[PDB]
């Protein structure tokens, strides 16, 4: 039911808010000014002019908002009723997909999928070992398999002290904003494109469970590990991030040395055969220029590809029943994994990027360390000395999961030169 | 008329486009996606977390975003025609005030306004007083008397082999970019608002007669210099860079040091009473909290105020009678003055942005000297290492003035990276 799912309901809400009656510009404005997604001005993009995290949020909310009109045009066309009594917009949609987009990358750790693994490896064969036997076996499960979209989850919608709810994002937003609605466990019972990974940790169960119950999401789960289907917009959030993933990393490796310009061509013929103006291309003298006129029309097919995929299993995603990503019902499947796998010999398995990523293992790994000890033993010197440099904001009396989680997401939304900084004052350096 | 100024026209277009029958969101898009915007993440804002230009510019097009849908859906309640025969909305004013405001700093040299008066007094007293007597005065003028928005102007439109209009954005947009549509000469005739600077170039001349001429702006030059009245829209542009400049430097002083805590409820009592949660504003515990807290409310304020004002003088706006800013007609007159001349004495009266804009002035100063000394001789092995080092790009048969803007233009838009690594190349380090 499309008009649950466009939910105006914040955190903290008694009466119920009517469309025809603050508005979903307004999540995209708030995080904007946020603390946590200006923070991203500061923290790379594992890579070797280079895109930072912010732009590659910028560049996702932009093709999210694209996808999101698009799809809400041809669904107001679709349900005349979404907008005769309910009021809704295609301008709505487009704005849940671009703020979905936009805090996609909000609560990643650095230095990529290695910085999930090293907070993962922490716990599991590191110095957090200790703490397996003093909590549940889900709770434990986040803290071994750490992903940044519930880290995101966590940072959109964390109180504290004076802001109930974090930024008071609308639920249709947070919805949009789930890839993975279940829990930590099981781990990956199925192939579907949803149980890949999970979307939150157990300190915010309660919260994604009134979510969900106001958007009136499925339950798949008839067991007591809760699970429910995916919200349509998520889809839509996430082939916008695949589409940009795919296609800019691509110019990022050509502009960069990388990549020869001959398999840019080779590789976007396909795709940008059908709307490209070969003089317009031909009279480019610049690398950069031709490819970012290929980069476009790629993106402007592969959007429009994907409105179509999105509106010919309409039905079938509403019910749950699609497993698959939007991008992988394309006809440009072949070229799209050619580029990736492109991409990973060349870019992900460069020294550069190896280099780095074996770095930020070894200053995660010490921060958790220190952290951890900091946080078992709060009566010492040194450790008073560590709690102050890392973690001067406040105190509470807690939970010991609720205090490893706290430190493993400070610890993942520290900017690369604050963690560099604080690594090396505890080397000593 | 407000049917002109919503003028939908590109550059190169034949036919005319109407409302009723691609977009001024693609404007926007645009933009985003563009290598100068792009180039923004790697340029600070003369400030010792702090701001760089690209977040300055994304907050600063969320203000006038606010302001475009807010002053659009007043405007359409007002002229019933706009949007009953030319079915204009005020999403468009939105898009338009928009995507104006995110490129208002795409051409500013590095360093501030440091900067350009380094270009400007490296062609009045420097090497580049030799081209004086080669050049027309106004010519020579806007080379003396080098600003940002029209180097901005200049990166928004200006033609290459393949690319003819640059980004070839909506004359609309361009026109609301465009905060004093006048030419260089005669030097600030008036007290008007429009008339403390000029907008654009001389190779511009002509482009943008043409935007004028399409939005149907009023001619209030006599004389054979031309000028015209201000777009409506660029008062919601410059009111929105306007308010973030001062709320968000304050926050910024406040955050990095140089202003003490107390100056923010000081100064932002009068402007957040109104709307204020003194139980919120206790509650939170960090300083940060409470000066985003602060902000996101004056920012609020300001925005309704600047709306009322607006529409207060909406017939003397669209006649050109208006000589100041909607800023200039606020009851809030005495505390913005206050916070801005507090952050004057705290920030950029501080030795480190001292410190940086001196030596903005000698790199600006040797790579336009470099650059210059190359261009005259174009026959010595080191001229030609320079011009492969500085401009590999292209070359052509262009006129002296052509190419000293052209060299401006490059300078203006090198990153701080590119161009203090240039710097030391040329002085051997
Ligand atoms: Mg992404
Ligand atoms: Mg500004």
């Amino acid at each position: 039911n499309w008009e649950h799912l466009l939910s105006l309901k914040r955190q903290g809400d008694t009466a119920k808010r009517l469309r025809i009656e603050l508005g979903f510009e307004v999540d995209y404005d708030r995080i904007i000014f946020s603390a946590p997604f200006r923070s991203l001005q500061d923290k790379t993009q594992v890579i070797p002019f280079v895109h930072t995290r912010l732009t590659h949020s910028l560049e996702v909310s932009v093709v999210g908002r694209s996808l999101g009109r698009m799809v809400g045009k041809k669904l107001l066309e679709k349900y005349p009723h979404l907008e005769q009594v309910y009021g809704y917009k295609f301008n709505d949609f487009g704005a849940i997909v671009a703020a979905a987009a936009l805090a996609h990358d909000i609560g990643n750790p650095p230095f990529g999928h290695s910085g999930e693994k090293a907070i993962g490896e922490f716990f599991k064969n590191g110095y957090g070992k200790r703490y397996k036997d003093s909590l549940t076996a889900k709770e434990y499960q986040d803290l071994i398999k750490f992903e940044g979209n519930a880290n995101g989850f966590k940072v959109l919608s964390q109180s504290k002290p004076g802001a109930q709810g974090g930024l008071r994002l609308s639920y249709a937003t947070l919805g949009a904003f789930m890839k993975y609605p279940k829990e930590s466990l099981p781990h990956k019972p199925s192939d579907h494109i949803a149980d890949k990974k999970y979307g939150f940790f157990q300190s915010e169960r309660a919260l994604f469970e009134d979510v969900a119950q106001e958007l009136g999401l499925l339950k798949r789960s008839t067991t007591d590990d809760v699970s429910w289907s995916r919200h349509p917009l998520a889809y839509l959030v996430e082939a916008a991030d695949d589409i940009c993933y795919t296609i800019i990393d691509f110019e990022d490796g050509i502009n960069l040395g990388l990549i020869p310009e001959e398999y840019a061509l080779e590789y976007m013929v396909k795709l940008v055969g059908q709307t490209i103006d070969r003089n317009k291309y031909n009279a480019l003298q610049e690398t950069s220029d031709r490819v970012s006129y290929l980069r476009a029309l790629a993106i402007g097919t592969l959007i429009n590809e994907s409105v179509d995929t999105f509106m010919k299993y309409e039905e079938e995603i509403l019910a749950g029943t699609f497993d698959q990503s939007l991008i992988d019902k394309s006809n440009y499947q072949a070229q799209i994994t050619d580029i990736i796998n492109l991409s990973i010999e060349r870019i992900y398995n460069s020294r550069e990027v190896i280099e780095k990523e074996i770095a930020g293992y070894e200053i995660l790994s010490t921060l958790l360390e220190a952290r951890c000890r900091a946080l078992d033993n709060n009566d010492t010197h040194y450790n008073q000395l560590i709690q102050q440099l890392l973690a001067p904001n406040d105190h509470s009396e807690k939970s010991l999961y609720e205090n490893l989680i706290q430190i493993c997401a400070e610890v993942s939304t520290m900017t690369d030169g604050k963690a560099l900084r604080n690594y090396k004052k505890i080397k000593g350096l």
